[PDB]
């Protein structure tokens, strides 16, 4: 009878695509696609699993060797190692000079959050919660938050979609990075632009590079499609690698879940980069003491299978073998798509749809041609325009740039 | 050249046990004896894994149905009916009416911490980050430290061991929970009390319980060795299951690290009883976004291990086999030092050894009779006295035993 503390309490809020993939659900229209799934989907429109991740299962399922015990708070010793060694490349001689340390996390989200909550207390002098924040707009939707609850009340958003011509925004941006209270942190995609696909060029890089070393930033990487957005992994660590070879340092978050498709595993790693061995074995130090209080120690499946992948020769070839099964369909669809859309003679320009990298890509659609392709032709995405390409099919591509083709031409 | 923000980091510094276990290591005296490690060890002082857990390992690795996509961010559904149901029973008529979700979180920590950072925003008004907390004297050494970096800036201890005697101190701690700012929060020990295994007797729950009901108290268990306490989950989970009758509510934090031995596995779940659905839907809905700022969603592997066993009728036969080995293993090595201890005619009484239930336990020494016990003896342990239980075998028994002799009569 009497209150309830739980009573006046406020509902949360259906999220973007929660919502939007529950009216797919229901949506009993046969020609319908889903382009707004979040993970990668085969042509049958079906999960994959990696056959080199089923492969080290069985490894694992049958030594009999392993135990349950805890692990280093920081994490599998090997993962950490073969993951940072992974982004920053084993002839790296930031890796002979003892610079980096890594630390296991819960995905790229783990990764994030600990690198966030440590920069809230030992960057920028001590417990510093009002050093302003680099968000890219627009970016994954919750570098915002993972930031916001570590701390940090301002967000700055740089302008990096250029709506127009569709494509990369460079001193759009790389100016509002002058204005800003320099010596503030910046989150930068490694590569594969959530959500646009559109990534600086190498040269362009270097521009964003100095212009920002010259002058107070501290980057904070944040590699999650690494080989899983070219189909390798020598370029798409670029990013990085050119970083640590001027001399830099900063945080790097990996994931391993869309290039390992262990996304219920939930497998990341925050690389470190430093000065000299000094004060990383410091920065390692009180990371832990982060964790501890988080989760006390991480999961080890998801890393295992990851560590006993990248470490051996004959399952690291067969892996980036995988990974670029993932890679050619995705490019692939892209090709098929921006050609599709030229053959029709759509009025505009689509080259960004193959210069785009990665899984997700921003077609240039304005909510209110999107608003056509959802409510008419039953082609579910987001409002930003934004596509998943892998729920791009050979059966559905010529519906949907058909579809494209119509909302462009008949609303503007 | 220049700076390191890295530089000027304060090394943060080796815990309690850290540095015990690593001494040990070091030592080089045969007859030296670790009773400071942080898990269970068998008699030939290894670690065991469960044969229900090694079986269940082998049927998922070979269902060739499962994949590695998403769970939802609350976790495996089954895996939180199936935990809760554990804690709370099935013939629970609590269940019948919808009073709880689960969420499933990252073992025992995760779950604290997510109930944790939930209170300080929706409990006791809003975004209340000055509510007292409930902090038993000793406690688990990061039940403060997971509701201080939640936000709370005050921690209360309730004095809970009395050191002559060696046993409850029942209105010691009932009186000062009077005292408090009424309508606070309070972290109690489902059963196994760590760091002293002493547990209320029912009667005295009841009064804990009532006298608490009757003014302003919210429960936050911490049910941690459900099972692998006394070798059993009908008395293991009564002190919650009891709450729950007289009509309370509470957030039950699971451990399923110590009771399934899947410690690196991080499995855990957080169970939120209510008045009516209404607002545990609502709970739930605003726990999914707390915790996809801290992981985005919980990993599977050891949740399916613990599902699949509770869910089906000859693993939960097996497993609970496994549990009361464990089990009956200290009960034993309690019974047996207590007696090594009475059959010396040690000063003092001992029935406390065989009274507290659980892995760890109180001995009553006092850091100088420790003291003596790690320097001259060689028998690592923490200065509070506290003993890892299952660190005791039928080979060094005999030599504690005549150890913690000498330390209780040589030194006072």
């Amino acid at each position: 009878a009497p209150p309830s503390v739980f009573a006046e309490v406020p509902q949360a809020q259906p999220v973007l695509v929660f919502k939007l993939t529950a009216d797919f659900r229901e949506d009993p229209d046969p020609r319908k696609v889903n382009l707004g799934v979040g993970a990668y989907r085969t042509d049958d429109c079906h999960p994959w699993v990696l056959p080199v991740v089923k492969k080290v299962e069985q490894k694992i399922a049958n030594d009999n060797s392993l135990n349950h015990e805890y692990l280093p708070i920081l994490g599998l010793a090997e993962f950490r190692s073969c993951a940072s060694r992974l982004a920053l490349g084993d002839d790296s001689p930031a890796l002979k000079e003892k610079r980096v340390g890594g630390v296991q996390s819960l995905g790229g989200t783990g990764a994030l959050r600990i690198g966030a909550d440590f920069l809230a207390r030992w960057y920028n002098g001590t417990n510093n919660k009002n050093t302003p924040v680099y968000v890219s707009s627009p970016t994954w939707e919750n570098h915002n938050a993972v930031f916001s609850a570590a701390g940090f009340k301002d967000i700055r958003s740089y302008r990096y979609w250029d709506a127009e011509k569709r494509g990369l925004d460079l001193q759009g941006f790389l100016n509002d990075l002058e204005n800003a209270p320099e010596f503030s942190i910046v989150v930068l995609h490694a590569c594969a632009h959530n959500p646009t696909g559109i990534d600086p060029t190498p040269e362009q890089w270097k521009q964003i590079a100095s212009v920002m070393k010259h002058r107070f930033l501290f980057p904070f990487f944040d590699s999650a499609y690494q080989g899983f957005a070219s189909g390798n992994l020598e370029r798409d660590a670029w990013a990085i690698r050119y970083f640590v070879s001027e001399g830099f340092e900063f945080f790097c978050a990996q994931s391993f879940s869309k290039n390992f498709g262990l996304y219920n595993e939930r497998v990341g790693n925050l690389t470190v980069v430093g000065k000299e061995p000094e004060s990383i074995l410091q920065v390692l130090s009180q990371m832990e003491k982060i964790v501890r209080i988080t989760w006390s120690n991480p999961p080890a499946q998801g890393a295992r299978i990851v560590a006993s992948t990248l470490s051996n020769p004959e399952l690291f070839e067969e892996w980036t073998g995988n990974v670029k099964t993932m890679a050619d369909r995705i490019l692939t669809m892209r090709s098929e798509l921006r050609a599709r859309l030229e053959a029709l003679k759509t009025p505009g320009t689509w080259n960004h749809i193959t210069d785009q990298i990665g899984m997700f890509s921003f077609t240039g659609l304005n909510p209110k041609q999107v608003e056509y392709l959802v409510n008419e032709k039953h082609i579910y995405l987001l409002p930003s325009g934004r596509i998943n390409v892998s729920g791009l099919t050979t059966k559905n591509l010529d519906y949907v740039a058909t579809s494209i083709h119509e909302a462009v031409t008949k609303i503007q």
